[PDB]
């Protein structure tokens, strides 16, 4: 298969035609020629005037008395969200194209809900090498790749400062988009609203949902532990949850996200989500003494997904870019722009978001230790110690830097040569094809990708080829930014699909946008007023500070 | 409940305010106050200046010469097309909204796609009138309505000269988004692509579509009956087909859609369908001789698709319009557009589709005249005569006129009695209702719906109120535009949902519409180059003459 080499440059199309010619679909790419290499006059003119990305970050991350300024100067950080948005938004197709099981368009790529989809299509069956012509007939064995370049030696503890709250926050909150089904093959997901819907709150089925339900004044089943509302448990909701048969049935807690028994950490936050939601129906019942318990249900998730959202791209993504400028949730900002409210999610985004660097080596609430043996599927730990200390404790717990290599722990080992070997099965394509699908220039030697001896010699030792080396492993081995959490690639792929969930979700329409649609002015203004603070202070004994990033 | 007299105008959304009290949301609808009915001074101008729906078809009626001009000036029939595109496309919310259990906005009705959504929300079901407050506490018989004011007396023709090809290809276009799932209720549909899937020819789900396949050259199965291609059957596919008892085996042809066996009209389509998507698989195993069966097929499904939206648009719509002036289908008119390329099929767009009024009292074949009872479930009057002789004879024959009143066959007299029943369980608002949401004038009287004496007094008798009278009933009995087959509110109630289900599909969209997404140029130039016509004649035996009207 032509195709296999990847000739077709700057989203060219390669297709086949008879066995051993090809062709390359150059429309609307800004380039023309047999492989789309040869830039229009606009396209020049824009190559020319565009900045490098590690400009931008150098002064995105810098000139922190302008930003200040910059950022109350509605006119100004509008226009500035604005781009943000809307330029990051190109890079992702929507309605989406590839997936697992089509390297070209077809019907059943995309309208089967069932896959992830794919941002760089399969490499195709047929190829010289896994990856098509670069690399060795067989790319080297993933456990050593792990012990090698990603298994950590000793803590490496991030620069920008991120704890616990974050990692668990990162986990909780994407784990209603990455939901795949491991019956099928990770090509799959169980997760069909593609996006911020807020399943793992409420149940991905309405079967689910009613057995989480109170059906009284809108509320979700609770109990009351302590003096305080934790989650429902298996046995009174008969909603299934995945628990070892170590675990006793008053311990297992039920909701809507079946895997999030898995750490404490993941039921906080699920403790944390069910408070609020139960706090709103009694401000939405308070502003609609009329309305009946489905309204209220109803009314108080569609808040919750707003509150998720704004949270999520001012406080969590904001953190997490390191910016200086402050980040906006404000839907008003694309409706004078071509934006399209769907979303579908990318395997390659649940690939890169595999940040188990991110985990320390214990976990420390209060003045105890826990090792991964005692933490997991350990509600009890939760209940001994209540949510307030959970937040004060993770709040000053740093977390792991997950760029620049050798840092997951050798508890999560076998996870993160699982997500080689998974992302083989699915075919991907090499990281340097990756770095050119979000216009990044390719790395032309494993020293300018990790900036470094040890790694780079182990790399050239386990590839050979700068060009056969996989998305998974380079990620997390690339050179960071200055002080900073990531490299260059992954928030460059990252931030794309990111960014799409979050602003294509529907309640950002302008048919949704409205205080009429979150029951009026009082519920509009819970969205827009929501911080990670606030969902803490609202809902946690004490009003603990708490913040993404240590103390 | 405040709103059950719907107060608020414009788009307005009717909120309740405690028990007494209701709020209007005024966002975005060019108009403030209690009832968003105080124009805005942009509005106000715009008010002013756009003409009527009456005068603008008028002028599209008119002054051919004008308009021959006009149609080969492309830079100018660009731009008329994109405004007609993109204008009727802001009537229809997009992302959808309300479906028939929520009146108000919520992640259930967005999200459920088993749903028919809705452009008007549903009447509480605790008001003072089954359509809010106007009209008596009981709707009038509907058999009363059909019988007094629906009922086929003496066969009407269409006076714009719709012939049966038409009038079947109505049916068979349209039945593969109009699939209301009859085991759950007339507000739930079987149609989860919710627009042009062609799901009517290869099957809703992946398990009939591998039924129907044959797995070879990526064609479909058929068999071979006097020389020429026809469907497969039930028996061969093990597709499950709706026939009565009657039906011998070997005539109970296996198609996309369950109950296209209904008809030999339908049938007919969907043999002519079959033998394009095995026609256009020779096409392209000719383009690739290195392709499997699976892209083959794939690929061929999606030229069809083409082929749909482009015979529909400037063969069906052009016909059905009336307009002097070329409509054009051309994805890129919107590229530069704001523009959702998604859709969700209305409960709404499905009942002002029910033109049973079209049928005659007997169907003419060749030199011989078939009833209901004989002409119903009987494909062996498709096998009598063959595709050619079909085709020559419903070229010929005349179809009746849907507006205007007493025009729908005895036969199907129930089925119109069942349109007006399930809009009831469905909670319809009222006529008057639906007019104000599409920015139409509300009928003051029924004599000015009418234009009549007779039958605006039967439905002054009915109903005693003209904001009472029902969405159905009246879109039939409206007066005909001069000459036309619709009144105001079927072509300015219809065409937005029409053009929001063409356009918002995803070939339509910039990622998917170049030639790489049909195999080249070859297979795009089919899209681009087909016609109700070209269809005809690649695929029946003669290439007789055809077209939407009769001669
Ligand atoms: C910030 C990100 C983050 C964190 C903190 C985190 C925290 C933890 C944690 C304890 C705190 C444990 C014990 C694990 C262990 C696992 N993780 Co993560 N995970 C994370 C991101 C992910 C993602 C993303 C997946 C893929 C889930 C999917 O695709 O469904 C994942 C998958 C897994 C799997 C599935 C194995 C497989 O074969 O795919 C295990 C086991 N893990 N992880
Ligand atoms: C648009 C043109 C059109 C035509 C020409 C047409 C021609 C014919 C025809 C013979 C030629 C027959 C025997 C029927 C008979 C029926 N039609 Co139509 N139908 C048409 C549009 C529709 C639509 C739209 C529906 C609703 C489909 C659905 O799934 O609800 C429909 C529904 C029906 C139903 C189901 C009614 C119910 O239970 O709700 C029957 C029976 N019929 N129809
Ligand atoms: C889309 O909306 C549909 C209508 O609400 C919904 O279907 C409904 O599903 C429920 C349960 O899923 C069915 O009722 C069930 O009730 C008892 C609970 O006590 C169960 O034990 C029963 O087995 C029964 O299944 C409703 O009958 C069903 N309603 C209809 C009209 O089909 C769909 O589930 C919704 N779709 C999604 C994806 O959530
Ligand atoms: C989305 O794509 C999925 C993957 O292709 C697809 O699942 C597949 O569905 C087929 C048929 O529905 C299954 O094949 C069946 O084949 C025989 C019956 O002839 C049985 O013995 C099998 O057990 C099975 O029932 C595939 O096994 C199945 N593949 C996977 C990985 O689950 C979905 O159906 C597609 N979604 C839609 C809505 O069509
Ligand atoms: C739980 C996260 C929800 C975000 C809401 C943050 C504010 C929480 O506090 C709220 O502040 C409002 C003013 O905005 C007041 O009107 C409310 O009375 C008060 O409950
Ligand atoms: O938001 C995520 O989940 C994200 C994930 C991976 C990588 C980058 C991510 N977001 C991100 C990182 C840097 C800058 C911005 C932006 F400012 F564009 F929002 C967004
Ligand atoms: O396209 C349908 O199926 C349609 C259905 C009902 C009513 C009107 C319809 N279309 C329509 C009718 C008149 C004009 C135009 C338009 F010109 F806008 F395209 C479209
Ligand atoms: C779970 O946590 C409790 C403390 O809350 C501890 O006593 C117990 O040993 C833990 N379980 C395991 C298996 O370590
Ligand atoms: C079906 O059509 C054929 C004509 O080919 C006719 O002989 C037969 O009587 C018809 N069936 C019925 C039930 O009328
Ligand atoms: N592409
Ligand atoms: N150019
Ligand atoms: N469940
Ligand atoms: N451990
Ligand atoms: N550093
Ligand atoms: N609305
Ligand atoms: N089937
Ligand atoms: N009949
Ligand atoms: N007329």
């Amino acid at each position: 298969n032509p195709c296999c080499s990847h000739p077709c440059q700057n989203r060219g199309v390669c297709m086949s035609v008879g066995f051993d010619q090809y062709k390359c679909d150059c429309t609307r790419t800004g380039f023309y020629g047999e492989n789309c290499s040869t830039p229009e006059f606009l396209t020049r003119i824009k190559l020319f005037l565009k900045p490098t990305p590690n400009t931008v970050h150098y002064i995105l991350t810098h000139f922190k008395g302008f930003w200040n300024v910059v950022n109350n100067i509605p006119f100004l950080r509008n226009a500035i969200m604005s781009y943000v948005l809307t330029s990051r938004s190109h890079l992702i197709d929507s309605p989406p194209t590839y997936n697992a099981d089509y390297g070209y368009k077809s019907w059943e790529a995309f309208s089967n809900l069932s896959y992830y989809t794919r941002a760089l299509p399969p490499v195709p069956d047929d190829c010289p090498t896994p990856l098509g012509v670069k690399g060795k007939k067989q790319l080297p064995d993933s456990n050593e790749i792990v012990e090698k370049l990603l298994l950590r030696r000793k803590f490496i503890p991030d620069p920008q400062g991120s704890n616990m709250m974050f990692a668990f926050f990162a986990q909780h909150f994407t784990h209603q988009f990455f939901k795949t089904d491991h019956k099928r093959g990770p090509a799959f997901t169980n997760g069909l609203g593609h996006g911020v819907d807020l399943n793992h709150i409420y149940g991905e089925t309405l079967a689910r949902q009613r057995k989480l339900r109170l059906f009284k004044d809108g509320k979700m089943k609770y109990q009351i532990i302590d003096g305080e509302m934790y989650p429902p448990t298996v046995k009174d909701t008969q909603a299934e949850m995945i628990y070892p048969p170590q675990v006793p049935e008053h311990l297992r807690f039920a909701v809507g996200q079946e895997v999030f028994g898995l750490v404490p950490g993941l039921m906080m936050y699920a403790t944390i989500w069910l408070r609020e939601h139960n706090r709103v129906c009694d401000v939405l019942k308070q502003e609609h003494p009329e309305w009946g318990d489905e309204q209220l249900f109803q009314t108080s998730r569609l808040i919750l997904i707003g509150e998720t959202i704004k949270i999520v791209i001012e406080d969590y993504v904001q953190h997490l870019s390191g910016y200086h400028f402050k980040l906006k949730f404000d839907p008003e900002l694309l409706f004078n722009k071509q934006f399209q409210y769907q979303n579908r999610i990318a395997a390659e985004f649940n690939t890169l978001y595999h940040w188990h660097p991110l985990l320390p080596d214990t976990f420390q609430i209060h003045d105890q230790k826990y090792n991964y043996q005692q933490f997991i599927y350990n509600n009890s730990i939760l209940l001994e110690h209540g949510i307030t200390q959970f937040v004060e404790s993770f709040t000053r717990q740093i977390a792991g830097r997950v760029a620049g290599g050798r840092n997951v722990p050798p508890a999560v080992q076998k996870v993160s040569q699982a997500s080689i070997d998974q992302s083989r099965q699915m075919k991907y394509q090499s990281f340097n094809e990756y770095r050119k699908r979000f216009m990044l220039k390719p790395y032309e030697s494993f020293e300018e990708l990790t900036g470094e001896k040890e790694m780079s010699a182990e790399l050239e030792a386990l590839y050979g080829d700068i060009d056969a080396v996989e998305l998974y492993p380079a990620l997390l081995v690339e050179k960071p930014r200055p002080d900073a959490i990531f490299g260059e690639t992954m928030v460059e792929v990252g931030a794309p699909f990111s960014l799409k969930g979050l602003m294509g979700n529907v309640i950002c329409s302008p048919a949704y946008w409205k205080p009429s649609t979150f029951g009026g002015e009082v519920g509009f203004q819970i969205i827009n007023t929501a911080s990670i603070q606030s969902l803490i202070c609202n809902n946690v004994k004490g009003c603990p500070f708490t913040s993404f990033s240590v103390p």
